[PDB]
């Protein structure tokens, strides 16, 4: 059993991964993302994103963009669509720009029509807005957010659903999962939208991990819980469990207990609908690159082969190993 049809035969819409244009010459590595008893979902990590799909105000370039999204067609695999509204991998056009409320506004209207049209039927999710939240739960600053103020927020969900009334629109954050005034301050989002009569269809919780630091099951199915009774979905995002390198076999257990609980919490939700790792091999992580000293934070190592998580998350999706 496979990681995937694991969890649909637990109710799950899938299992998934992001992914990431580089790594597609690497045939060993693709053989694994296209094995579809693993993966029946695809994230594009990067080409998806401002900087990538509008690198000049009305020019949009989508070949990187559309390789990933053609990927998971040729595979059937569900895409997530990521990311329209972000602080980070923005063109400087958009934040040296000489912006007024009005002009900015359009400049986002313009960007989500013209990406979300063209993917238009193809995204089961977007992460609409992403990332729109300090660590204490009030506004993190970006040119929208100084521009046009908290509107950006169901502007642009609003902008999303025009395009495509057929996608479910996405809140993304990480440190949800801990509750708290982050996660009240995304429920305050997610009613900021309803407020302004826009679509919102889903909260993403990144599920960027700590060793040892995830709480119990059951504390994750209650904060998930705090956001699917709003009448949102919930999934896990971009799931990854970074350790302090060296890793041992303590710490490697750990991250296999740490996984188990967080994909079982997604079982137990009705409204919670898949998992995505962010990517699913140590060799390609973004950990070690943003989390300095941190690493082997996936279920597969640099060499291809199974670590002791892809077994406990099988085994928070009930499956004798
Ligand atoms: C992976 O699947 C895609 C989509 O069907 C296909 O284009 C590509 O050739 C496959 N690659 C390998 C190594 O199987
Ligand atoms: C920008 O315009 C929108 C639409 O009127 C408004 O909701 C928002 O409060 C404005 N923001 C600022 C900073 O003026
Ligand atoms: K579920
Ligand atoms: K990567």
């Amino acid at each position: 059993v496979g990681l995937d049809q694991a969890a649909v035969a637990k109710g799950l819409q899938y299992f998934g991964t992001a992914t990431d244009n580089p790594e597609l010459t690497d045939i060993p590595y693709v053989t694994q993302l296209n094995n579809t008893a693993d993966f029946g979902q695809i994230t594009p990590g990067n080409s998806m994103k401002w900087d990538a799909t509008e690198p000049s105000q009305g020019t949009f370039t989508f070949t990187k963009g559309d390789v990933i999204a053609d990927l998971a067609e040729g595979n059937g695999q569900y895409l997530r669509c990521h990311t329209l509204v972000w602080y980070n991998q923005l063109p400087s056009w958009v934040t040296s720009g000489t912006w007024t409320n009005a002009t900015l506004t359009a400049a986002l209207k313009n960007h989500i029509t013209n990406v979300v049209s063209h993917y238009k039927g193809k995204c089961l999710h977007w992460d609409v807005v992403n990332e729109a939240l300090n660590d204490d739960g009030t506004y993190r600053t970006n040119i929208f957010y100084t521009t046009i103020g908290e509107a950006y927020i169901p502007i642009a969900f609003a902008a999303a659903a025009a395009a495509d009334p057929d996608a479910k629109l996405f809140y993304n954050d990480y440190n949800l999962e801990y509750g708290g005034a982050k996660a009240a301050s995304a429920r305050a989002i997610v009613q900021l939208v309803k407020n302004a009569g826009a679509k919102i269809d889903g909260v993403g919780l990144q599920a960027h991990f700590s060793v040892g630091t995830v709480p119990s099951t059951s504390s994750l199915v209650s904060v998930l819980q705090s956001f699917t009774a709003l009448g949102v979905e919930v999934a896990y995002t971009e799931a990854d469990v970074r350790i302090l390198l060296p890793t041992t076999a303590t710490t490697l257990a750990q991250q296999s207990s740490d996984f188990q609980a967080l994909v079982q919490s997604c079982v137990q939700t009705t409204g919670c609908v898949g998992f995505t790792i962010w990517d699913w091999t140590d060799k390609y992580s973004w950990v070690p690159s943003t989390f300095s000293g941190y690493g082997a934070a996936l279920p597969w190592d640099e060499n291809l082969v199974k670590k002791p998580a892809y077994n406990g998350l099988l085994a928070g999706m009930g499956v004798t190993v």
